């Protein structure tokens, strides 16, 4: 039968929605999981030298967001129609902008770079999703559906529910002036094998 | 007929490897460019703020890689299996980290930002280029065929030829240890839709 495993750190970070796919599909996969002292010594294995890395029978597949469109594609969370997957795929790149924007505060948060959280959150976190969550907001005008896109659950919900949910474990005043994205985790978060997930996880701070 | 419309600024940049699908494709769009100044003004009409943005019979889709997939699907250069496809996007996505790494050099250039382009080049490109085009390189050597997945053009091959032949205009020193990169550049821009393109194409600093 189909052997996946997926590599990455001992956190949720960029591999989470992926095991949020799984989880969703019901599909098993082996969940790999790194310290950041064990992972240096890895570096060579991967594609482009990172994590996270999908293997599908043996063949590797690296960057968090082809590896969720793939396994979204191949389990329903992609899009309903062709151009729905390009509306989907617009939203995910939305959300990296995003965080790429946000960067600083997530290494900060998992420990890689010295820093205080709270003021990070605070003088950049706090304004760039502002912008980002008035974005999504339009989205969720449009759809009616309580979802990013389309009438059902793709990957760029599990993204977002899951950035705004983690960061709120930590800093609530997150979704200050947005109680639609509020609305959103909860209502992803909610669906039954994502919320079985969600209880039986390793508890990690990133 | 299917109609499509590309807005963009007057400029490559983010645009040109959708322009190349399209001429690939033989499918005609209408090229709305803006420079700088006429920008403000459509800000708001777009879905994130931002361009490029494609319209097809008046649907807008946003962010480039969305967009180029999108179109690749639909034209033949995503890749020939779902597993190629996804790998071509993880080349797509390297690339876009390395682009995300080499910002502040080609803001420079751009003339949106102050700064030193030849500092900036030696200090910021090479060092970025170096570790992508090392990846790139291996990704060549795997499939044998001179384009960076597979046996044919995709989008991927489309973003990486119109990157280094851009900055090669100025900076021919880019391919210095990679004369592989070179030829790759070479063999997509001399495909011959995309030859009688870049023949016919304005010229643009960007
Ligand atoms: N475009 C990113 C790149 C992945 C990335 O930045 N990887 C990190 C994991 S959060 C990593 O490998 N960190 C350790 C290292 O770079 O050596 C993705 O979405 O996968
Ligand atoms: N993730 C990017 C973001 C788009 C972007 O940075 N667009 C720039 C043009 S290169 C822009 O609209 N800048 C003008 C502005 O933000 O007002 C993409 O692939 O499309």
């Amino acid at each position: 039968m189909v052997h996946y495993k997926l590599t990455y750190f001992a956190g949720r970070g960029l591999a989470e929605p992926i095991r949020q796919i799984f989880a969703l599909a019901g599909q098993k996969y082996e969940d790999v999981r790194y310290t950041f002292q064990e992972w240096p010594k890895h570096k060579d294995e991967m594609p482009f030298g990172q994590i996270p890395v999908l293997e599908e029978d043996g063949k590797q597949l690296a960057q968090s967001f082809a590896i969720a469109r793939y396994l979204s594609r191949k389990f329903g969370f992609a899009g309903k129609t062709p151009f729905e997957e390009a509306l989907v795929d617009s939203v995910a790149d939305q959300y990296k902008d995003y965080i790429n924007e946000i960067r600083p505060y997530l290494r900060v948060v998992a420990g890689v770079d010295q820093g205080d959280p709270e003021k990070l959150f605070k003088e950049l976190l706090l304004p760039a999703r502002e912008k980002f969550f008035g974005f999504m907001k339009k989205f969720l005008e449009k759809s009616k559906s309580g979802y990013l896109v389309g009438d059902s659950v793709t990957y760029a919900d599990l993204c977002l529910a899951e950035h705004t949910s983690g960061i709120a474990a930590k800093f609530p005043s997150i979704y200050d002036g947005f109680p639609e994205i509020k609305a959103h985790a909860e209502k992803v978060r909610s669906i039954p094998a994502l919320k079985k997930w969600i209880e039986t996880r390793p508890e990690t701070k990133f």
